[PDB]
RNA sequence: GGACAUACCCCAAAUAUUGGGUUUUUUUUUUAGAGAAGAAAAUUAGUGGCGAAACGUACGGUUUAUGUCAAAGGAGAAGGUGAUUUUAAUUGCA
């Protein structure tokens, strides 16, 4: 309905026009981007407060790697905290080990893979 | 000289507007999304007293009679008498 609307500029867009852009993103917004701010969160979410260092856990680096491949597909600014939260838990990870925490040494898996 | 540590100090970022990092001085506590605000506890009665009988009577136990069922023995195990003769005391039977 976006492509047979008013695209040819009525004055209320015209106002409009001097700092955003596109109707498809002006829409978009409304409906779709409250979903990919729960998503994000959610992938924060689960790697933050429940994976730490824990031993027991591949599927942190499971839930890391598809929220990489889920940044290239929406929003990019939900990447820059991914990337510090990564490393903050890494520093995180590499000081004390008071835990079942990762002993990040020649064990293949926890530490390399 | 003033302010500054959750930094008021740096980095970053456009459909992005909030993610990250860093200085000393003393103790301080063993973590950090929780425990509190329920899930079952105390209960006594206005619980009369004393108390039989006719009747009816169970599985049994011991003892006495009874049939039957194992192995045994035919010197046996030993019961029946006027079938016999003379005899004083003992044991006496063939």
């Amino acid at each position: 309905i976006e492509d047979l609307d008013n695209i040819q500029t009525p004055e209320s867009v015209l106002l409009s026009a001097v700092s955003g852009e596109d109707t498809q993103d002006r829409t978009d917004r409304l409906l779709l981007t409250p979903w990919v701010k729960f998503l994000w969160e959610s992938y924060r979410q689960c790697l933050d407060l429940l994976r730490n260092n824990s031993r027991v856990e591949r599927l942190y680096h499971d839930i890391a790697q598809q929220a990489f491949k889920f940044c290239l597909q929406y929003t990019r600014k939900a990447e820059f905290r991914k990337l510090c939260d990564n490393l903050r838990m890494h520093l995180s990870q590499i000081q004390r080990h008071h835990n079942q925490s990762t002993a990040i040494n020649l064990n293949n898996p926890e530490s390399q893979s």
